């Protein structure tokens, strides 16, 4: 797979936008470190029109007016806290061609070479030196096209990011903004003085391997990225296994599936029985906060659930015990818990230490982030909804994504990075 860059524009908002410094909340900071990668694939309609760069760039310009922080830069304030400099510097927009065809990607596992569909960002220079959002339209030999998105994590979680990408697609089709973005993260400010009510397991360091891992089997260089589809048959069977061993409790489809992936990764890694394994669950707090955030709220509302088990229990007990741990952590996260979380973060001297990253998800642990409830298939720019949308790469061993079906057949996909030798075994997930 070879990419030939054709054009490259720094697209700025269509009109003047507020010059201001946009404050980041604590959950805007403890978010992962770079640009969240996502990719969209589109069949050709047969039209010459197809993903016309001018249409895209003009629509992008317009959308960058209500969503003007998206065209800003990272900077530090006087106390050294990272904030968004709303300077309207612009968004990088690349047009590329490739002799490859879409079908060459087979199943769209977010491998390294799929990452090639998003432009690369050099973070090693200034914090201020790179766009918050990088975009690439790649035209394939088959007439199809892909949209690679790389959005700096401080700017937006999935709900706010797709609020922009979809408003953009709407604007490309001549439509107007629907829900205007609410741009003020101070709603997620910690109380004064802070007052944690809980011990937040989610922000305690992840279990390490009791036995150090072989750096030739472990590490970035010998990790595989695959995806797997589960049919609604397999999912229905899965939720029904809540019955097993006389358990009367009914857990959610997401709980049983997450528990199943967690348990299946555990078996695959051949963990010792006394080894602890921590599951990281990105959790939208929009529905839990009880004053309740405005529609269009622009930023991160990601809070974090972290069920934990000893592999001995996790692998020997039925799947619903895993579901139980997950449920027990998810159900505690009401508004009172999330307010605690903000206060707890506030009382840490160095938030950079809590920024989740490779060390967070790597074996013996696991991250599972659900995109199932995200409107990922709504980006229609005038030539149809995408046939596929998922992560643009999974850079961290141990991180995984749950994607919804592009066709509403009740199937789900798990996209995941594991160490090579564990990946084959991880088909054990189709038990
Ligand atoms: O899900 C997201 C971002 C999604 C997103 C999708 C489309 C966009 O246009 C913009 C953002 O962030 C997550 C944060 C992580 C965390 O909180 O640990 C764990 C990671 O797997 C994951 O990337």
């Amino acid at each position: 797979m070879k990419i030939n860059i054709r054009d490259s524009t720094m697209v700025r908002p269509a009109t003047e936008t507020p010059i201001t410094n946009l404050w980041n909340s604590n959950v805007d900071l403890v978010i992962p470190r770079f640009h969240t990668p996502s990719v969209y694939f589109y069949r050709p309609t047969g039209a010459s029109n197809f993903f016309d760069p001018q249409v895209m760039k003009e629509a992008l310009s317009k959308a960058l007016v209500p969503f003007y922080p998206m065209a800003g830069r990272l900077k530090r304030d006087d106390d050294g806290r990272i904030e968004i400099d709303c300077n309207g510097a612009g968004v990088l927009f690349v047009v590329a061609d490739t002799p490859s065809v879409i079908d060459d990607f087979g199943d769209f596992a977010p491998t390294l070479n799929l990452r090639q569909l998003i432009p690369e960002v050099d973070h090693s220079a200034g914090i201020h030196s790179f766009p918050l959002l990088v975009l690439q339209v790649t035209f394939f030999k088959c007439g199809g096209a892909s949209l690679g998105v790389g959005m700096q994590h401080h700017a937006a979680d999935g709900f706010s990011g797709l609020h922009f990408i979809n408003t953009w697609s709407d604007m490309a089709r001549g439509l107007d903004l629907t829900i205007p973005p609410f741009i003020d993260r101070t709603l997620l400010r910690a109380r004064d003085p802070p007052q944690p009510a809980f011990h937040h397991v989610e922000y305690q360091p992840a279990p390490s391997m009791k036995i150090p891992l072989d750096p030739s089997k472990s590490g970035p260089e010998n990790t595989t990225v695959s995806i797997f589809k589960l049919t609604r048959d397999q999912l229905v069977a899965l939720k029904a296994k809540s019955k097993e061993d006389g358990n009367t409790v009914s857990y959610s489809s997401y709980e049983m599936l997450a528990g199943h992936v967690w348990r299946s990764v555990g078996k695959a890694r051949g963990l010792p029985n006394d080894q602890e394994t921590k599951l990281y669950i990105a959790t939208d707090g929009r529905s839990r906060l009880r004053p309740q955030l405005p529609p269009g709220y622009f930023g991160n509302v990601i809070f974090t659930a972290t069920p934990l088990a000893v592999a001995g229990d996790l692998l020997s007990k039925p799947t619903w015990y895993a579901a139980g741990q997950i449920h027990d952590f998810l159900v505690r996260m009401d508004d009172n818990y999330l307010r605690s979380a903000l206060d707890y973060l506030e009382m840490q001297p160095d938030l950079s230490a809590l920024v989740r990253g490779a060390h967070t998800y790597k074996c013996p642990n696991l991250g599972i982030t659900s995109w199932v409830r995200l409107p990922i298939y709504d980006a229609d720019f005038g030539w149809g909804r995408p046939i596929f949308m998922g992560p643009g790469g999974i850079p961290y061993e141990g991180l995984s994504f749950v994607l919804p079906s592009p066709t509403n057949d009740g199937s789900l996909s798990v996209a995941i990075a594991l160490q090579s030798e564990h990946m084959k075994l991880f088909e054990k997930f189709l038990f």
